[PDB]
């Protein structure tokens, strides 16, 4: 009785349901094993799908979801709660042996903002980021003048290659999204970079996470990280420790003369 004030609260419930589907991927990582990476990836998306859709289903029955894993139906656009998942973030990691650059994005959309979201990494301990537990007042921890940046693309983006003749910059080479975004809440690189396209779902949850830290989120060019589009497609974004939000956006600003 009387647990939460307006059972688990939504951000319980977001990291509960990261920690589970992450539990089950290293069941699936276990069982179907590294011979055949396609089959394993495939499993872990389908299994981690299920298993979230059936617990908000029934333990938030009222709210829509958007998940990289199934059919949109659009009803969302009409709802004021949506959460926006994606059950297993960087599938051909997972399906890799050794890699533990993998994560579950668990986001809640209210109308609009990100109010709610867990990212777990299950092969790291299955430690689960929250936007109720993140602190903020995080350290620039390295040397001084000079910058490491996730980024992860089958090519470097044009835009990277520009401010590179302008900043020092060393780009730090991690699989998925989520595990990139969390380099920077752990103070192992100063920023996220990514252009040429991701889906809402990749980048929910970790925007969640990255504001509850007090640290920065946003489009390229500046402009805030918007959710439950039609389209759920975004086309770049920034992820970084407040202090270098300027230094970056100025150099991305920059970059287009
Ligand atoms: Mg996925
Ligand atoms: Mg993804
Ligand atoms: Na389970």
């Amino acid at each position: 009785h009387h647990h939460h004030h307006s059972d688990l609260t939504d951000a319980e419930l977001a990291a509960d349901l990261a920690a589970d589907a992450g539990k089950l991927l290293l069941q699936v990582r276990a069982e179907i094993g590294f011979d055949q990476p396609w089959t394993l990836g495939e499993a872990g998306d389908r299994q981690a799908n299920s298993l979230l859709l059936r617990r908000l289903q029934a333990e938030r029955p009222g709210d829509a979801v958007l998940s990289e894993e199934a059919h949109d139906d659009l009803a969302r656009l009409k709802s004021d709660r949506v959460w926006i998942i994606d059950p297993l973030d960087g599938t051909r990691e997972f399906s890799t042996p050794g890699r533990d650059d993998w994560a579950v994005h668990i986001a809640l959309w209210r109308r609009p903002e990100i109010t709610d979201a867990a990212v777990a990494l299950p092969a790291r301990g299955n430690v689960v980021y929250r936007t109720d537990t993140v602190t903020s007042g995080a350290a620039p921890a390295g040397v001084p003048g000079t910058l490491r940046i996730a980024v992860s693309a089958t090519r470097p983006p044009a835009v990277l290659h520009r401010i590179r003749q302008t900043l020092a910059i060393q780009p730090v080479s991690i699989g998925s999204a989520g595990a990139k975004a969390m380099a920077v809440i752990d103070g192992y690189v100063d920023a996220y970079l990514h252009a040429g396209g991701q889906w809402e779902w990749d980048s929910a949850a970790p925007a969640g996470v990255m504001l509850a830290a007090g640290m920065h989120a946003s489009r390229l060019d500046g402009s805030p990280l918007r959710y439950n589009q039609l389209d759920p497609y975004l086309p770049d974004l920034l992820m970084c420790r407040a202090e270098v939000a300027p230094i970056l956006l100025g150099a991305i600003a920059d970059a287009w003369r």
